[PDB]
């Protein structure tokens, strides 16, 4: 529903349409909780803090009249965005940080791809250039400069820490992206960053690939951007959706957690 | 079916026509912190510790820890915040409809008012002047009241303006709050300080009436905003969704706001 000039203006129209209803707002954001997974890496490396949250005052003594919390955690906690800066192969892009980032990136279109009935059978099943080209078939062209959401339904698995990071002695078995797949959405098709549902945009054991975690390597390499811990994309069309994705302005922040929203029409 | 709003609005954006303006301050250590009274809880301040950074605590990855509070820097007022909204349903930042996160905003400018008079107070008849000047102000819509105080943040002490006497900064009479809640059903209060409230507004019989009516009402506010000055009287769409904390009384955000 818009006005009757050639080329009007669409605020106006956008906001009576999330108003009618014509417009869905669709939350795709994991609570934060101290009892959300929380990243382990080998006991080499320097590790991300759990959330934690303390109450400040509760209408009592420490404040008759207000209720707040105080609250810890990392930059890649729960639902959030990975910066380029994040990666060492985007690490000298001018924008590059959470705070540095063109504003206009925070909004974008998005493309869904369901897989969660290949990773009902296979918690490593592999996305390929062949399943994305497929997809194209039966969907359309992926437009330049949208994201790439990856849905696995992975996202039923926070309620068990142990099942969603799902770690063996081998390190953890989350699905993920092949590199032909990572350089095909890249170089054929211009997309603007990465959204999974797990805690890791790379496949879990894509760690001893000759090239080592390839969506973090040449996504963050040609200045994209990451999503992680995304939930309710069963309810996103194949096409069409707008996402709100934008990350809290943290001074020379490689990501943060943010509140991911999709509209839907 | 065939969508309208949504192709045209992504086309806008790429082709330059509608613009995105960022009205958040930068989170860093530096930024000032809000101070009670020392018999009360206090808010933590913004920190910040690196875990690696291509080294050897992370080869190929740089990141940080940090802790903060949910009243920290620009950020989300919700509705449990306060004593008087804390029987609503959906009233934290992790219980309130999705919907609310995007709204229309209108932008009253007391810059001029505020440089010369740091208690300036906003008035039912300054409302009702822009008015006749700007159009009636549309129910659930965000009033942004630009102060140009948020060019004070590079002095800590100047931003909170704390005296002997408390803190002086401008803001709204009781009356305006009741106005715009119950005349004009506005959607929310945001303002470029770290009080939605008036700063000498402590000490009146009823205190801070913005937090205790906007939130009694089930009604939002956002806190150190800016660059209010690059927006428009009228027609200006922000985004300004909050962390999802379990429970939470508020949070840190981005705002956004889309301007054509
Ligand atoms: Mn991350
Ligand atoms: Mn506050």
């Amino acid at each position: 529903a818009m006005a009757t000039s050639t080329t009007p203006t669409i605020l106006p129209a956008l906001a009576a349409g999330l108003a009618r209803g014509n417009i869905r707002v669709v939350d795709l954001t994991q609570t934060l909780s101290p009892s959300f997974p929380t990243l382990q890496l080998p006991s080499q490396f320097g590790q991300v803090q759990p959330f934690k949250i303390e109450r400040i005052s509760h209408y009592d003594a420490s404040g008759p009249a207000w209720y707040w919390n105080n609250f810890s955690c990392g930059e890649h906690t729960g639902t959030h965005f990975d910066a380029p800066a994040h990666w060492i192969t985007g690490r000298d892009y001018p924008g590059n940080s959470v705070d540095t980032i063109a504003p206009e990136n925070f909004v974008a279109p998005a493309v869904v791809i369901d897989a969660s009935a290949q990773v009902r059978e296979n918690e490593d099943w592999l996305l390929t250039v062949d399943f994305l080209q497929a997809w194209e078939q039966r969907h359309g062209r992926i437009p330049a400069g949208a994201w790439v959401l990856f849905r696995t339904d992975w996202s039923l698995r926070v309620g068990d820490a142990a099942a969603f990071l799902n770690i063996r002695e081998d390190g953890a078995h989350t699905p993920g992206p092949t590199q032909e797949a990572v350089e095909w959405l890249i170089g054929e098709r211009n997309v603007h960053g990465f959204g999974v549902e797990t805690i890791n945009t790379d496949a879990g054991q894509s760690y001893a690939w000759p090239l080592a975690y390839p969506c973090h390597t040449l996504m963050h390499g040609a200045n994209r951007y990451g999503l992680q811990c995304l939930k309710n994309l069963d309810q996103l069309p194949p096409r069409g959706a707008f996402i709100l994705a934008a990350p809290l302005k943290i001074e020379g922040g490689s990501g943060s957690p943010l509140r991911v929203l999709a509209l839907v029409e």
